[PDB]
RNA sequence: CGCCACUUCAUGGAAAUAAAUCACUCACGAAU
């Protein structure tokens, strides 16, 4: 709880420093509106800074857990990011749908899990192959050309 | 001293070799 609190506060600070407007930062969840570029920093610099804030807060508060568990064998807590860049004259609802798709289906690999679970194939060995710690990024121009990558 | 001519008329080697084989810019823009 302490680590997530510190991360939330520093995330609001860093987002407003970059030039972005926070919408909801609490618990383990984040949503923000940021420019493509602002004063020599691009959006991916902001994403990297938020990721580093997450690792820094996890280090500061969960030092016992990292020092005792993750070194033997355990994945550290992680943060997954979904970024969508669109024209200003674009439907907000569809932009948020795209961001949700990128975060859940792609960045969290919930497409794998959902296709497997809808048909009831989700064995434990197949659950071992679920992937996290991903950056899902998409850009829609004024035309319709999409640049997406993970 | 006099007298006097015939013969031979291109073979062998080298017959192309190397460097560059597309480069840069624009890869959609504006209105809707
Ligand atoms: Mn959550």
């Amino acid at each position: 709880s302490k680590a997530l609190l510190s991360f939330n506060i520093e995330s609001i600070n860093e987002i407003v420093a970059y030039g972005g407007k926070p919408i909801f930062i609490g618990g383990d969840d984040l949503l923000c509106f940021a420019p493509v570029c602002c004063n020599g920093n691009n959006v991916f610099n902001l994403v990297e800074k938020l990721s580093t804030c997450f690792d820094q807060c996890i280090n500061q508060h969960l030092q016992q857990y990292i020092n005792a568990c993750s070194e033997a064998q355990r994945p550290l807590p992680s943060l997954s990011f979904g970024i969508s860049i669109t024209y200003h004259k674009y439907p907000m609802f569809e932009a948020l749908h795209t961001t949700d798709y990128l975060l859940e289906m792609v960045a969290k690999d919930n497409l794998f899990k959902y296709t497997l679970s809808n048909k009831n194939i989700l064995n434990e060995n197949m659950k071992r192959f679920i992937l996290k710690n991903k950056l899902a990024f998409s850009l829609q121009k004024h035309s319709g050309q999409i640049y997406h990558t993970a």
